[PDB]
């Protein structure tokens, strides 16, 4: 089917998600609270929406550049599951020595609905092999 | 058809399962005992390798509750669909509280993200 | 429509992202200055390029395992818009006590061009219900 993306306000602080540039990848999500995420450390922050988005993908909290770089702050969490209908909440570290100021309505993030697949697991003795290998973590070089 | 092929590399291995029905994920689950070192890390085996179809990669996710209780996020998180080694995960601890991960506990979630890795066209103009 | 990566080198310090194995599922990025990422901070490092990719996916610059365990480096904000034609930049966190080196030419993050859905948000009064727990 086509896809779609509908929202719940579960109050009226919650803000409809909001696109960016026509092709851009999220939809920004806003604060339903004044609160803060305090230094060197951890904030849940409510959207107040309840979310459907289709089989086959999942929506992905993802990070904002600008808060990125001007406020080192960096989404953890972030997987909201397509049959996930209870209240959305975005998990912020701050990985700077100040406390980052949230008031309601400010914009803390993006939804990105990504496209994934999830075939039953088959449980094989063997594996192919390929060029890569075992090669990891560091192993085709600075 | 996609598919999602998992080798035990030792008894210690669980097969990974969607915490859910529609979820994203697919449950890892640590195959020792080990530190995550406040504001540290740490490697956790799996003890798995897997193969996914060209055109996906495994994503090692972080979990909400690890994340929310106790400031856990994954690193890294990249596996190569052809890549046959063994599965790693990296936890980063952003609190000044130690924490421990015990044999068994579930410490992340696979997600198997559809992509396109196309030939790099270099232009002098982008559209 | 087939898909695509195209790449516009804004400098000659700029490196075209390559694959790190035949089936990878990222390209790397490569640093197009001398620069650090300060012990427990962090640092925007540019690539000198600009890119585009196609309608349906967004390019994700994600983290390299080498660089997260040997130097406790991570990837900030990493969400390239497919309609973006402004310079690339990697934002890096350093999340250990030891400052972390940045040579021009180095791999510093990989590119993966994901796959997405970009339908128009609506409100609605009651959502579907789900069987879940
Ligand atoms: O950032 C997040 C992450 C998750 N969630 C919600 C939606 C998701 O479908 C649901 C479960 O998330 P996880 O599977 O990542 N957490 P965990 O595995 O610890 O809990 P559970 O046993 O319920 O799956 O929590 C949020 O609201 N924000
Ligand atoms: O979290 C991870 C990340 C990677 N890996 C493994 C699988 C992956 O295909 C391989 C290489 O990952 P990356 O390309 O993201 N890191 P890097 O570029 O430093 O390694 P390499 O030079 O080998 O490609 O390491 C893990 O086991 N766990
Ligand atoms: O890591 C990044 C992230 C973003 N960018 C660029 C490309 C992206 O399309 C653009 C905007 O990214 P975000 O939406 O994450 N930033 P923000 O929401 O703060 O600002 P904007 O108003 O431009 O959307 O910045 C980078 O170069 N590197
Ligand atoms: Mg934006
Ligand atoms: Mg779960
Ligand atoms: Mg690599």
């Amino acid at each position: 089917p086509s896809p779609f993306f509908k929202v719940k306000k579960l109050s009226e602080k919650a803000v409809i998600p909001t696109r960016g540039s026509p092709l851009s990848a999220g939809y920004d999500l806003s604060s339903a609270v004044d609160s803060k995420v305090p230094a060197r450390g951890k904030a849940l922050i409510p959207t107040d929406l309840s979310i459907a988005v289709p089989e086959g993908t999942y929506a992905r909290i993802a990070p904002r550049s600008g808060l990125a770089w001007k406020h080192s702050i960096d989404v953890g969490a972030g997987v909201i599951d397509a049959d996930y209908r209870g209240p959305v909440g975005v998990i912020l570290f701050n990985h700077s020595d100040a406390d980052f100021e949230v008031k309601f309505g400010d914009r803390i993030a993006q939804l990105i609905i990504e496209k994934i697949v999830t075939p039953d697991v088959v449980e094989v003795d063997d594996l192919d092999e390929t060029v890569r290998g075992d090669g990891g973590f560091g192993s085709t070089g600075v």
